[PDB]
């Protein structure tokens, strides 16, 4: 079984990142809050919509500011590299699960020993100097916690990825830039279902 | 008698001539807040790296927005953003923190007072500004710090309106030379303090 990450685009007004977030919420298995460049103040209106609009907040992970996902009841979190080391973050926050954004393996056998509990690695498709998809199995091989995939991912490029021994994919234009993307979070998990 | 003087950084520098702005500053004014609402987590927590190494006195720093930042840093001072976090939510968590509040209205001022906020910034202040600012001085009894269009030559009205402090973002940051921009400030306050 592979998890699928929706993770939003930091391009809409929050109304209408709202909307497409209660949509498509039955299709994927986590919703990253990845809005890099709007205020606390315009994310927590973004949050009080979707709560209102009844979102099981048990999917939502909160990208990088881990003072609005301690003051919201998210108790997911994603740390970008560079960040917070996930030991700071768990000596004081224990019940907090988190991810760490990874870009080599090293880096990615770093995360796993400050006790990262899943890493997401990419950018997998972007022309890491082509090493994505054989990087990929190499971390797999070396660390034992979960690994999820993003970059580039579509609905042809699922069966490498699943090859390459990922734990999962994470998608963002693939389904938020869609014109549809209910459709759009369908194909993904319909071929994910195909591969099986 | 004493009027405190807060620098606030200008979202507009990279981090490495910011941090050198910073610590050729520092002897000048009793607070900087850092403000750099377009730069990630990353690039803030390179900016504080760059001015410890500087030598900065870390009890000068005040972290706007970012709370997480504040704490992981032990910077133990928070500005917190209009429609953003509470008081009493950073209190129940953090009770170690002095918090304050950015306010844009009488109303505004109040109820930051009553959610226990340690004071608070009002602006923008730069005639109807400055009597504004008078009124709250009466309406709630924690310190305010005046903000919006500070210069050296408005300082004398600000501060017989009952101003606790100013803050003063492009008089410092956009100058050709911030340490001395920041001590025609200072000097203007001892004055006044003096006369
Ligand atoms: C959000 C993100 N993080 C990456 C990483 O390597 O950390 S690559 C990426 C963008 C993925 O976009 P799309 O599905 O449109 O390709
Ligand atoms: C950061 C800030 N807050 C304001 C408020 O009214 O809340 S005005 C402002 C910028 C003030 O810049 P300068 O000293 O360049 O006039």
């Amino acid at each position: 079984h592979m998890e699928l990450h929706a993770i939003t685009d930091d391009s809409k007004p929050v109304e209408e990142l709202a909307r497409i977030i209660i949509t498509i919420q039955n299709e994927v298995d986590f919703i990253h809050i990845r809005e890099r460049s709007k205020s606390a103040a315009d994310i927590l209106k973004l949050l009080d919509l979707i709560f209102e609009g009844g979102i099981d907040k048990r999917k939502l992970v909160m990208n990088g500011r881990v003072d609005i996902a301690l003051f919201s009841t998210i108790h997911r979190v994603q740390l970008p590299s560079g960040s917070f080391s996930p030991k700071q973050i768990r000596a004081r926050f224990p019940h907090l699960h988190i991810g760490r954004s990874v870009h080599s393996l090293e880096e990615a056998v770093q995360a796993e020993k400050e006790d990262a509990d899943y890493v997401l690695f990419g950018h997998v498709f972007e022309t890491l100097e082509g090493r994505g998809v054989s990087l990929l199995s190499d971390i797999k091989q070396r660390i034992s916690i979960p690994v999820i995939a993003i970059g580039g991912m579509t609905p042809d490029r699922l069966r490498d990825v699943k090859q390459a021994g990922a734990d999962g994919i994470a998608v963002m234009s693939g389904i938020f830039s869609s014109a549809e993307p209910l459709e759009a979070a369908r194909r993904y998990s319909r071929k994910l279902k195909e591969m099986r």
